[PDB]
């Protein structure tokens, strides 16, 4: 009744959420499950997260296509032959066709209480909102943008926090919920 | 400075939030303010909330919505009774009547809604918020604009859904309701 969970993490730039998932999951044993990241993927060679991945003995598989369907076909290919049981989108800034979403079990992190504040400007719009609560969400990746089945979400009270303090709470709640997210899926 | 905040409370049924308002605010003095519910109004004569009001010595004005042909004539009578009560703020606590501009343009009012607005507007919030794939839910208090359930939000609280049944989910909802509504009224007057 034991499990070795192989994970793939996709990124396009910084490598923050990528590095946070490694420290808490890569080859770490948590409960009855053991986890390892078998794939780190990037679409831009100049991204810094590649050298961040090299800090865990993890080489990174590297707008180079005029065809999205042809591009996503390679993503699916790499994830599958890695043996990854789950793909985790971490700062991956690209639009994924059904070529990916129909054939890859993937999860994504969103800095808002879905389905509220979908899209990029979630943190900004949620702070300026007259709502008094905010949070972060983890959901499955579907054909519907940020509309996949919600896995987990945590809510907090905005109060008199400045935008800096508010944003720092979101980025902290993310680093909590996202590594935790993978765990619940297999427990 | 010590104003006498007059409150009008509108309800339709059990009156749990009404009773909770009375228990925390009626003839009670918090901070600089001394609150007094000067009107309890219901549109149903058989509502149990009337009995809860009697404990505090308050009679409930009954305005049967079936006794009037239009929502407007029904509303003009609500207005006059709130006006002739001298209330400073009208609190909608389980008041299940749509309100025409006759009310909304003339009465300064707030409303309690058992969901995290602007999500789950309407009278099926608790059931929809439970069946939803969302892992959090809660309640909201908002000003009463012309837009149904769309007024400016003044208070919100959330709880994690986790593993509550709908019976337990509903309890937690009404639990937060009883806490957040009287606090909202206090927050407005400080
Ligand atoms: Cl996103």
């Amino acid at each position: 009744n034991a499990m070795l969970v192989k994970l793939a993490v996709l990124f396009s730039g910084n490598g923050s959420n990528l590095e946070n998932i490694l420290e808490k999951l890569h080859k770490k044993t948590i409960g009855e499950n053991t986890y390892e990241i078998v794939l780190c993927l990037c679409n831009k060679k100049d991204a810094f997260g590649i050298q961040r991945a090299k800090k865990f003995g993890l080489n990174t598989v590297i707008k180079a296509y005029n065809t999205r369907e042809e591009f996503d076909t390679i993503l699916v290919q790499k994830i599958k032959e890695s043996g990854a049981n789950l793909t985790v989108l971490a700062g991956f800034m690209r639009i994924l066709s059904p070529v990916f979403t129909k054939n890859i079990k993937a999860i994504n992190l969103h800095p808002s209480l879905l389905p509220l504040f979908k899209g990029a400007h979630a943190i900004k719009e949620s702070y300026e909102s007259d709502m008094k609560v905010a949070g972060v969400s983890v959901h499955w990746v579907s054909e519907e943008l940020d509309g996949g089945m919600i896995i987990a979400q945590k809510a907090f009270e905005k109060r008199n926090l400045s935008f800096e303090e508010f944003e720092e709470k979101i980025h902290s709640l993310e680093h909590e919920i996202l590594p935790l997210s993978v765990i619940e899926i297999f427990s």
